[PDB]
């Protein structure tokens, strides 16, 4: 669709703020 966004796409890392 439109909304073909992707967690995994995300830069800077995720993780990096360690929850």
């Amino acid at each position: 669709r439109a909304i073909g966004g992707g967690l995994s796409s995300v830069g800077g890392g995720s993780s990096t703020i360690k929850y």
